[PDB]
């Protein structure tokens, strides 16, 4: 059942995150909105970007947002005030991640930038990709970036040096995750690849989707991938074998998340589906959005979805 509909953005929701009773959403209308999940009402609107918001992350103190206007902005989540604009990228910011030390952003300009979050200054520019950076993740030592140039690169965050270049996809990398010595990447070439970060070599290629891979998540046992072919697939990460194809969506799967009980997927067909991961069967379809679902997050018995219809919805996972 739909619990709340968060109305107020004037164009498509591109990105969202939620934590306890706060939802933060980014939109093509160039704003970020902060919402109270209890009453489904807007708390404040973060105004200042000059084009679409593509990406965001927030914590207890701040929101960090990336835009088509080529900036990253740091905001105070409680006052709504813009604190710092990180200027430097020459084209749209597509992805970002931050912690207490650094902001890391990827851009259509083919670079990844590392910014000192405390001083608000650029620390280094990671140069080497030949086309747009689409996706990134970092930890302690390492940034991992995926690109329209069909490669994944692994970088030394402290020196800016390229450590590994993961070559093998035949088209753009759309999505990636890494954990310990494993990178998993999804591509427009319709495959997922599993890579060894130690040697920068591919471990196996997960073949089976009939169109681009848009999204993935993995754990110790399995990879779950969503595709333009409208399916989600569950794979064994060690054998590379397809285990289950989740069929039901009527158009491209744009987003997904899973745990030990369920897979939750969002689609261009305007629905969110909840699947029993153990039985491989659909449990329910969340109907109500009037256009494509672009983004989702779930936590315990709550799903939050963003849509091209300009709303965010909050759903009861078990009903």
């Amino acid at each position: 059942q739909s619990l709340r509909t968060l109305q107020g953005h004037q164009s498509a929701v591109t990105s969202l995150q939620f934590n306890d009773n706060i939802v933060v959403s980014g939109s093509d209308d160039s704003t970020v909105k902060v919402w109270d999940i209890k009453t489904g009402q807007s708390l404040r609107t973060l105004q200042g970007h000059q084009s679409a918001v593509t990406s965001l992350q927030f914590n207890d103190n701040i929101v960090v947002s990336g835009s088509d206007d080529s900036t990253v902005k740091v905001w105070d989540i409680k006052t709504g005030q813009s604190l710092r604009t990180l200027q430097g990228h020459q084209s749209a910011v597509t992805s970002l991640q931050f912690n207490d030390n650094i902001v890391v952003s990827g851009s259509d300009d083919s670079t990844v930038k590392v910014w000192d979050i405390k001083t608000g200054q650029s620390l280094r520019t990671l140069q080497g990709h030949q086309s747009a950076v689409t996706s990134l993740q970092f930890n302690d030592n390492i940034v991992v970036s995926g690109s329209d140039d069909s490669t994944v690169k692994v970088w030394d965050i402290k020196t800016g040096q390229s450590l590994r270049t993961l070559q093998g996809h035949q088209s753009a990398v759309t999505s990636l995750q890494f954990n310990d010595n494993i990178v998993v990447s999804g591509s427009d070439d319709s495959t997922v690849k599993v890579w060894d970060i130690k040697t920068g070599q591919s471990l196996r290629t997960l073949q089976g989707h009939q169109s681009a891979v848009t999204s993935l998540q993995f754990n110790d046992n399995i990879v779950v991938s969503g595709s333009d072919d409208s399916t989600v697939k569950v794979w064994d990460i060690k054998t590379g074998q397809s285990l289950r194809t989740l069929q039901g969506h009527q158009s491209a799967v744009t987003s997904l998340q899973f745990n030990d009980n369920i897979v939750v997927s969002g689609s261009d067909d305007s629905t969110v589906k909840v699947w029993d991961i153990k039985t491989g069967q659909s449990l329910r379809t969340l109907q109500g959005h009037q256009s494509a679902v672009t983004s989702l997050q779930f936590n315990d018995n709550i799903v939050v979805s963003g849509s091209d219809d300009s709303t965010v919805k909050v759903w009861d996972i078990k009903g």
